[PDB]
């Protein structure tokens, strides 16, 4: 029986709401839970869903070099699989493995409708409107690592206001956009979900980069190849697209 | 020194234009040639480019299960890497390895402008207008394997006329569209290139599936991880996007 680490994030993973108490895997639903069920059936494994203890996606600590979040769990073999909206990035590929992508996306900007702000550039060159990203996430790590002028500038702004502009979760980021003058750097897939339920919010500009979500495994896992093949099958039969339409 | 198999296909790989003849790697230019050079610079390997002998991408024989094209080259270890617009698919992943995708895309339809035809369904429900794909390619294999009713139907049409509607190359397919009542099932990236150079041609409908191109390697190759890491670096620093702008 495989240990699967994941994280609460609508509409990928959320607590099923019901009248009666729910236990184990039954507590959860969402796109990634659907995915996990398909993978379990194809590859023929049983599993236990465990929410990542520290509630993080995964980043390397600057000072001690230690990883956190789901990535860390994989590193220490505390989980067999990470099934979640986990971005495939070059820093992560150095320490874990990923299946081929089950979804493609890009960093973009979440802000309110009807403002002059039309790009990351517009944001970088002012200080009135604050902006940030999820702490210890792939988006924050992009900006932290970027050599591109505009993004280095935005990272300088973010790190100096770290206290107020880097959030613990997408939901906190969205809440800031709703309740203050704040633009949120987040993934385009999640933005599409958010703007479908908040008719006063929109995506600003296009995609800042391009990346995929993949299932994470410890480096050298024998499951990576099997999961990659299952994902490509799900993709080709239209099942991933069907799952996205269901949850968005 | 690495042997790298590839195939002619604009604008990914083409013979460079010149006054005096060229020799060796110098003969080649294109998107995938630039990609190969960047990989070479990052990983530090030397290489010799060889055009795939049979001029095929790679498909599997139904009866004996033997592969051809670039895929076979990799299986038989007659090449170290395949750098070309080689589609990541589940049947190929069973026999070779791919890096993470350096480009994402999807099957679509190339046809002429100003017609009533608006989707695959329109082609499927008639016979006057012929349609086909490159023989022994990922697109043809998609139709051959599909259980989606529309595509299954299109495959029954294609296979019964395989002699007349399946072509040896994208170039032959395009030529077919230009000289007869024929719609060509082909990859969206290439369609985008082609329609820029022929004003009477257009894409019909949206993307039929979603897939990526990957650098192919013989199964188990240590270069898979390194190239994946490198492709992600190139992607994140915006170099892959520049390369696409350059050739499209
Ligand atoms: N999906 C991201 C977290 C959210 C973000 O960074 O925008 C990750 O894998 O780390
Ligand atoms: N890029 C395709 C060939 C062209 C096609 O099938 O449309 C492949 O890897 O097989």
């Amino acid at each position: 029986s495989l240990i699967v680490t994941t994280i609460l994030e609508e509409p990928y993973v959320l607590f099923k709401k019901s009248d009666k108490p729910l236990y184990g895997n039954d507590r959860f639903e969402g796109y990634c839970i659907d995915l996990l069920r398909e993978l379990s059936t194809i590859l023929g494994f049983t599993y236990e869903i465990r929410l990542v203890e520290d509630g993080k996606y995964g980043a390397q600590d600057d000072v001690n070099g230690q990883w956190n979040g789901m990535v860390r769990e994989l590193i220490d073999h505390k989980a067999d699989l990470a099934v979640a909206p986990l971005a495939i990035t070059y820093v992560r590929e150095k320490v874990i493995d990923f299946s081929k992508p089950f979804m493609t996306l890009g960093i973009s900007i979440l802000y309110r409708k009807g403002t002059p702000i039309d790009s990351a550039d517009d944001l970088a060159k002012q200080t009135k409107i604050e902006y940030g990203a999820v702490e210890d996430g792939a988006t924050m790590t992009f900006f932290k690592k970027s050599k591109i002028s505009t993004y280095d500038k935005m990272w300088a702004f973010m790190s100096s206001r770290r206290q107020s502009v880097l959030v613990k979760s997408n939901e906190e980021g969205i809440q800031r956009v709703l309740t203050s003058d704040y633009a949120f750097l987040m993934e385009s897939t999640t933005i599409e979900f958010v703007t479908q339920r908040n008719c006063n919010l929109t995506q600003i500009g296009g995609l800042i980069d391009s990346k995929g979500y993949g299932v994470g495994t410890p480096m050298g896992s024998p499951y990576r190849k099997k999961i990659t093949i299952a994902i490509l099958q799900l993709q080709e039969e239209g099942k991933l697209h069907m799952m996205k339409e269901k949850w968005w």
